[PDB]
This record gives C-alpha cells, sequence and structure tokens, in this order.
C-alpha cells in the first residue's frame, strides 16, 4: 500500500475515535478529525429541509444539476454528521459528476432504530417529490450508512417506491453482533473498529430489540429486486465479512453485485483521500460506477 497508509493508521492508533468515554466525546473527536480534510472553495453546500430530514445540497463545478446521490454517513448509527462526511459527500460529487444530498439523519441512543431508516426513505420520497428521476439517483453510504443503504432500498421496495440505478457501500455495518469470522481474525491489524465499540453503539442503536431486525441488520433482509450494488471494502477490516456476507445474501437474491476487496485498506478509507492515493482511487472508482449506471 502507499506510505499513507501508515500514517493514517497511526493516527487512528491514537486517536482511537469509537473508544471515547461519552457519547457526546466520541461525536466532538471525529468532527475534530474531520476538520483535518478541509472543504475545496470550489464546493457549495445548500442546507434543506429534505421532508422533514435536515440536509446539505453538495455541489461541485461539474456536477450534473439532474443526477443525485442520497449520502447515508458512517458512525454506527450514534456519531457522524454533515461536517464529518461533507468532504467524502463533495469528492464522491466530483468523481460520479452529479449532486449530492448529504443527510442528518436521527442518530441513536436519542433516537434508537428505525428513526434512520424513516429519515432516508422519507429523503429518497421528497427527492421523488421534487422532481428528481430514480433512473438518475442512486444511494450510497460508508459503515453504519452503508447498513442503512440496503435498510432503506428494502424499504423503499416494500413500500412500492422505484428504486435508484444504483447503490454504493462502503465498509458497510450489517450485522450488529459482531460473529463474522474477520471480527476475530482481522482484529490485530483492524486500528478503528473492534467488537466492543460496535456491540456499544447497537445496544444504543437496538434499544432491546433483536439484533437480527432485518431493517437494522440487513444481513438478515430479503434483498430481491435490488438494484446494482458496488461494495467497496478493506482487507485490513474487521468488518470485511459484513461485505462478503452482504455479497452472498444479494447474489443469492438475483442483485447484481460488485465486491471490491482492497488489499490491506482499513475502514471507510476514502474518508483520507486528502492524503491516501488509495481513498482517490477508490472514489474514482465509485464514480466510474455510477455513471456507467446513469448512462
Amino acid at each position: 500500500a502507499s506510505e499513507a497508509l501508515t500514517m493514517i493508521v497511526n493516527l487512528l492508533r491514537s486517536q482511537r475515535p469509537l473508544q471515547e468515554p461519552t457519547v457526546e466525546q466520541m461525536r466532538a473527536g471525529l468532527e475534530a478529525m474531520a476538520q483535518m480534510s478541509p472543504l475545496p472553495a470550489d464546493v457549495e453546500l445548500t442546507t434543506v429541509d429534505a421532508g422533514g430530514v435536515p440536509g446539505a445540497w453538495v455541489r461541485v463545478p461539474e456536477s450534473d444539476p439532474d443526477r443525485v446521490v442520497l449520502y447515508l454517513h458512517g458512525g454506527g448509527y450514534v456519531i457522524g454528521s454533515i461536517r464529518t462526511h461533507r468532504d467524502l459527500a463533495q469528492r464522491i460529487a466530483r468523481a460520479a459528476r452529479c449532486r449530492v444530498l448529504l443527510i442528518d439523519y436521527r442518530l441513536a441512543p436519542e433516537h434508537p432504530h428505525p428513526a434512520a431508516v424513516e429519515d432516508s426513505t422519507r429523503a429518497y420520497r421528497w427527492l421523488l417529490e421534487t422532481g428528481s428521476d430514480p433512473k438518475r439517483m442512486a444511494i450510497a453510504g460508508d459503515a453504519a450508512g452503508g447498513g442503512l443503504t440496503v435498510a432503506t432500498l428494502v424499504a423503499l421496495r416494500d413500500a412500492g417506491v422505484p428504486l435508484p440505478a444504483a447503490a454504493v457501500c462502503l465498509s458497510p455495518w450489517v450485522d450488529l453482533e459482531g460473529i463474522g469470522e474477520s471480527m476475530t481474525t482481522k482484529a490485530a491489524v483492524d486500528p478503528m473498529v473492534q467488537r466492543e465499540p460496535l456491540l456499544r453503539m447497537a445496544s444504543m442503536y437496538l434499544a432491546g430489540q433483536d439484533p437480527r431486525t432485518p431493517l437494522a441488520a440487513p444481513l438478515y433482509a430479503d434483498l430481491r429486486g435490488l438494484p446494482p450494488l458496488l461494495i467497496q471494502v478493506g482487507t485490513a477490516e474487521t468488518l470485511l465479512d459484513d461485505s462478503v456476507r452482504l455479497a452472498e445474501r444479494a447474489r443469492a437474491a438475483g442483485v447484481q453485485v460488485t465486491l471490491e476487496p482492497w488489499e490491506d485498506m482499513i475502514h471507510v478509507w476514502q474518508a483520507f483521500a486528502a492524503m491516501l492515493p488509495e481513498g482517490q482511487q477508490a472514489i474514482e472508482r465509485i464514480g466510474e460506477f455510477l455513471r456507467q449506471h446513469w448512462q
């Protein structure tokens, strides 16, 4: 891997953003880390009420105004915000030549499951109501947001809503019990995600609900009829087997799946694209995938 990977690993091993003693310290810690990758001056952000869900339109000079990605940020359903993910949003807008709607979906523990899925489905329906066309749309998300992307597609399908052209999952979290083999075998090489913090956040999101609840843990959802999926995941991830098991379930349900395992990459390495060449390479691949499915 690039030299930059060792630098990102060293930062994460020291910051340990999922190991802060309070939820507010975890939220503030991630916001502090995100402000290190500051927005290019050509990014336009417009706050919007996306049908009762706060959001930001993210636009760059070559954004096609009629193509839209609904972007669902990661953070265990507990942390993350418009501020933590606006840089990843603008990099995808730039690569896919589209507008991105980055939503502030309700977070746990304040708002347990299914609040996040209620908000993502509301924002997608709002995009349709305000004139976006599914053939020019996609849903994308990282980590918890990658799980939320799959759950959003399932909920929309089940409500008879037309599904978008494609969807993208970056290191998705779809097993809220952490029983994948990699949760053991990759624990040594993962500097960000371990079982104990995942179970902490899963408890906040589930609030005592079955951890195999299909819209919380879409490894247990019916995936038939979903649009083409790109799953990007790093091999230095305890969540590697979340992606592998999701690909298996989706393909078994007839979904076009592209599973891309990136050797030695860490959780949501794309967020470090300002410094990490493999992060920018992975984002260029996301843009290629979306533009292919919008042709």
